[PDB]
């Protein structure tokens, strides 16, 4: 009870103080054969986190307990070592345990996860880590346990969280949590759908008034905060939720047009308005793949796509390189999606939606690569390199399927590989003689 609480308090200290385990997931996995009983005392944990002391817990150790708690909850639910330690056939008794564990952590965390979110509402890192939990719930128990009350509680708290936060980690964690609760059962489906589309509506109104405030305006620092703040939330959700019924593309399109014309739109507002527009378009495509869509259906989406390909192209010329990257990424996505590939799986109705990038665009997709993939000059650089890598791999796809001139490409890859082709073999010797 407090005998387990001491063992957990010390286990959190051995993790932080000793870089003998870097990764929580890996620590827990290693101790799992040997200390399963302790690592699934979930009441003991939620207690430590929620209770006031009689030695108090410091911000950093709390964070660590929460991260270890989630890792235990996974390993119990999945009943297999995490990604990186995997090698998968359970015995009668292993399976029987998995079922009993899942029941325990669900019954428990349904009750307690709302209270954890409550208490730690402003700690983005903590909230995002906590919201990884419902994915492991036996969601049917929101009916079985007559536990309707606690589902309202969770939803009340996910509201507070979205209303308080703008970090893309938190928001995404909030979007995924809805997707999980929202479609997993029918019993609960209806309830969640309502909470969601209320949450949305509130943020579309704010966004829309915020858009108007800004474009009508001299433009206040607040005018800029309000537009961005709301957009971010809607962009986050628009990935896994189909918000097409609210014409978001419309207002994003204006934001982007104003930033090109008068050239004075904040860089984060542009990037978000780009991403949000893209998500608008993919969900427009999905409805039009699955329906039996008419002529005008197609042609109205086409104009939307060309008017947007235009915006992304123009946005390559934005001063702020983050814009350029977003611009580029969406161009290299969209040009691939709205290729002739779109007439695979018998879907040759979609011919009018196909796009071939003109010369001027192809040349600017060659530009960016020389200017922003292949550049002259800690952990911010290994993360920066993997991105230019993705920007290039996304550009690679366009070259292979002849959507940009495959020879103009090759000549840039020639130019920058020059020293590998000129002096590489003489480097080869070196790393076999030293
Ligand atoms: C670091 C590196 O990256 C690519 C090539 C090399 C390289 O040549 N390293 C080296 C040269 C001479 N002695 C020892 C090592």
């Amino acid at each position: 009870m407090s005998p387990n609480g001491n063992l957990i308090r010390m286990l959190v200290l051995f993790f932080l103080e000793s870089e003998l385990h870097e990764h929580a997931a890996y620590l827990v996995d290693s101790l799992w054969e040997s200390s399963q009983e302790l690592l699934k005392d979930w009441e003991c944990m939620t207690e430590l986190l929620l209770e006031e002391p009689v030695e108090a817990m410091s911000d950093r150790q709390e964070s660590a307990l929460i991260e270890l708690m989630v890792c235990t909850i996974r390993q119990a639910a999945e009943a297999h070592p995490p990604v990186g330690r995997g090698t998968r056939v359970l015995t009668a008794k292993e399976r029987k345990t998995q079922i009993d564990d899942r029941n325990k952590l669900t019954e428990h965390f349904i009750i307690t996860l709302p209270m954890l979110l409550s208490k730690y509402s402003a700690d983005a890192e903590k909230v995002a880590n906590l919201l990884q939990i419902p994915q492991y719930f036996d969601l049917e128990i929101y009916s079985t346990g007559r536990m309707e009350k606690h589902l309202d509680a969770l939803l009340k708290q996910i509201k507070f969280v979205v209303e308080k936060h703008v970090e893309s980690d938190v928001l995404e964690a909030c979007s995924k949590t809805y997707s999980i609760l929202c479609s997993e059962e029918y019993t609960i489906q209806n309830r969640v759908d309502i909470a969601r589309s209320q949450l949305i509506d509130e943020f579309v109104d704010r966004f829309n008034h915020s858009v108007e405030d800004l474009l009508q305006e001299e433009a206040d620092d607040d005018d800029i905060y309000n537009v961005l703040s709301t957009l971010k939330r809607l962009t986050s959700f628009h990935n896994a939720h189909d918000l097409t019924k609210w014409d978001l593309f419309g207002n994003c399109y204006r934001l982007l047009k104003t930033g090109i014309e008068h050239g004075a739109m904040p860089e984060q507002i542009v990037v978000q308005a780009l991403q949000c527009s893209h998500y608008s378009i993919l969900w427009q495509l999905v409805k039009i793949t699955d329906g039996s869509p008419s002529k005008e259906d197609l042609l109205v989406l086409r104009k939307t796509v060309k008017s947007f390909l235009a915006v992304c192209q123009q946005c390559l010329s934005n001063v702020n390189t983050p814009v350029k990257e977003q611009a580029f990424m969406l161009l290299c996505d969209l040009l691939m999606i709205f290729s002739h590939q779109l007439m695979t799986g018998g879907r040759e109705g979609l011919q009018p939606l196909v796009f071939n990038p003109d010369t001027g665009l192809q040349s600017e997709l060659l530009s960016f690569v020389m200017d922003h993939v292949f550049i002259d000059q800690e952990a911010n650089k290994i993360e920066a390199l993997h991105k230019r890598r993705n920007l290039l791999a996304a550009f690679s796809k366009l070259i292979i399927y002849d959507i940009v001139d495959m020879h103009a490409a090759a000549d840039i890859f020639k130019h920058y590989m020059k020293y590998y082709n000129d002096y590489g073999d003489i480097i080869k010797e070196t790393l076999s003689k030293t």
